[PDB]
């Protein structure tokens, strides 16, 4: 492989913080090209953002002798005062004069890897500033243009995305550099060209059949186009490339999950890709709590992923204990698995750590209304609530509150207009992603179930005649529904609450599919037979109802103690003319 190869896919693993992932890069170039300094200088790069810099410093002081590579050096050096607990005024001082004299005696290349860094800590304009420089000196580089235009795309401005296409599209037209073929591939990305986002990848395949992030990236892009199995097949590529690629694993979990719903294969998948991760990049906390997102949101309360889950949460908080988001989702993962003890000593642990995590204060209080705490929730949330001016309106604050008037026993009209509020925010922070792993993320289909669940709650079951106008509550029921199913299919649960509210809003024959549909999936789910049962009342069909009731105690029998099989069984008695059997169930 060229170094030029090497090279871009370290500045994009370093764009992603594959922090092991550039480290194996550059050793990788340094048995293959051990001359060339760039190598050396990533590798003492990745080892700092590992957390060791004892031999930071020294490799960083070894390759301070060459030029281009002293630049980025003196700015690594600055950041490694920068991420100290205890920084050196003095040293940092030194530095700032060191860097600055490098400055008036600049290279191309030098600005070129100082730009890098000053991207990879965040300081855009700095490294606007370098990429200025070395553009003067070198009259206008092409490698310059290029990274000046990955700078525009991920400034994230509109106006910025143009220039950077056309730097892409002048570096095209001389040079096949992958670094400017990546960015017309984001550049088509932002705008929303994922037909020609794929094209451009799969030119950028022809290009070059070896290149793991452009097949990662055609992937997503496959995943952006509503088409799971082509996907599939790119995951399947990938891993008959390369078998232990997190994308393609975490893809293929993600297919099992959302789209099949075939719980035992997700997991082995998903213990599989954490043992391949664990082995290759261990000490990238940040990988695992992006990685746990979807899974959490989307397993359907699944005990067996939820472990899984947890088990890597675990792990990550064991890499770093100092993280205030870490504890918060382990707080939100154990809420997940019903454990309301364990969450509210996660939440303390939390709100510890640091006060400004408003999301703990939100998870704790609503463990404090769980566990019927009302006095210290109320208190909490007016605190919460006056100090929203630095935060803002969030879905969660608002689903608190429609908690509360839920408590309270407030007027139903309120608790309906804060729950449409919530309803409200949450589809607006939707609006605009494209179906993808954020898409999973951020629609949070377990928030919109329990959403529904406090709606069926306060709405009576008393189906609807038809021809009578519905509330607006059970339409956007029906909507939100449609909507996770259609992103969602592989959640059943969300099938049935489409039965339900069908059933609540006088649509037996939708209610009636969406049941059966949910017993050839699942035979055992009890409430798909016992609302089947009730449609079936409904449909005066008795005989049907009764072996309906009769398949319901048969695979559980604790229904007895549900006052709803009494009383269709009741209602059935009375079909059938036994009022005494009526009069005795």
């Amino acid at each position: 492989m060229d170094s030029q190869e090497l090279k871009t896919l370290i500045n994009y693993y370093c764009q992603e913080r594959y922090f092991h992932h550039v480290l194996l890069v550059a050793s990788e170039g340094i048995k293959r090209y051990g001359s060339d300094p760039v190598f050396r200088f990533y590798h003492a790069y990745g080892t700092l953002m590992e957390g060791k810099t004892q031999e930071a410093l020294r490799e960083f002081e070894a390759i301070k002798n060459k030029q281009d590579v002293s630049l980025c050096s003196l700015l690594a050096l600055i950041y490694a005062h920068k991420m100290s607990p205890n920084p050196d005024r003095e040293a940092i001082l030194e530095s700032d004069a060191r860097v600055k004299e490098q400055r008036k005696g600049a290279g191309e290349k030098a600005l070129y890897h100082a730009g890098l860094f000053l991207w990879h800590i965040g300081r855009h304009d700095k490294a606007r500033e370098y990429i200025d420089r070395m553009i003067k000196i070198s009259d206008g580089s092409k490698q310059g243009h290029v990274l000046k235009a990955w700078l525009d795309i991920t400034r994230g401005k509109e106006p910025y995305t143009k220039k950077a296409l056309k730097y892409f599209e002048e570096g095209l037209q001389d040079g096949n550099d992958t670094f400017a073929l990546l960015g017309k591939a984001q550049c088509l990305e932002m705008r929303q060209n994922y037909s020609g986002a794929l094209e451009t990848m799969n030119q950028i395949i022809v290009n070059f059949p070896s290149f793991l992030p452009a097949f990662v990236k055609k992937m997503k892009l496959q995943l952006a186009l509503q088409d799971w199995d082509q996907t599939v097949e790119t995951a399947q590529r990938l891993l008959l490339q390369d078998s232990q690629n997190v994308e393609a694993l975490r893809m293929q979990a993600l297919y099992y999950v959302c789209r099949e719903g075939d719980i035992e294969k997700a997991s082995t998948k998903l213990e599989n890709l954490g043992n391949a991760l664990d082995a290759m990049e261990p000490q990238n906390a940040q990988l695992f709590y992006n990685i746990t997102l979807a899974f959490s949101r989307t397993c359907g309360r699944s005990q067996l992923i939820l472990q899984k889950i947890q088990t890597l949460l675990e792990r990550a908080f064991s890499l770093n204990p100092q993280q205030s988001e870490f504890a918060t989702e382990l707080g939100y993962q154990m809420i997940l698995q019903g454990r309301v003890k364990e969450a509210l000593k996660w939440y303390k642990t939390a709100m510890t750590l640091d006060e400004t995590s408003v999301s703990a204060l939100v998870g704790f209080i609503q463990c404090q209304l769980i566990e019927g705490q009302l006095q210290d929730a109320d208190q909490q949330l007016e605190f919460l609530n006056e100090i929203q001016q630095s935060i803002g309106k969030s879905a969660e604050l608002i689903y608190l509150h429609a908690v509360l008037a839920m408590k309270k026993n407030k007027r139903q009209e309120e608790v309906i207009n804060l729950l449409n509020d919530v309803l409200d925010t949450h589809f607006s922070q939707l609006e605009g992603l494209p179906l993808g792993i954020q898409y999973f993320e951020k629609l949070n289909p377990d928030f919109l179930l329990e959403i529904v669940m406090e709606y069926l709650s306060f709405c009576p079951m008393q189906p609807a005649s038809p021809g009578q106008p519905l509330c607006p509550l059970l339409r956007r029921c029906i909507s939100v529904l449609e909507t996770v199913v259609r992103t969602v299919p592989g959640l059943l649960q969300t099938v049935f609450l489409i039965a339900k509210v069908k059933y609540l809003s006088g649509d037996i024959e939708a209610a009636f599919n969406n049941l059966q549909h949910c017993l050839e999936h699942n035979p055992s789910y009890a409430d798909a037979h016992l609302l089947l049962a009730q449609v079936y009342l409904s449909q005066e069909k008795v005989k049907l109802c009764s072996q309906s009731l009769e398949l319901c105690l048969s695979y559980d029998f604790k229904v007895r103690d549900y006052p709803l099989y009494h009383l269709i069984k009741a209602q059935s008695q009375k079909k059938m003319g036994e009022i005494a059997d009526a009069i005795k169930t």
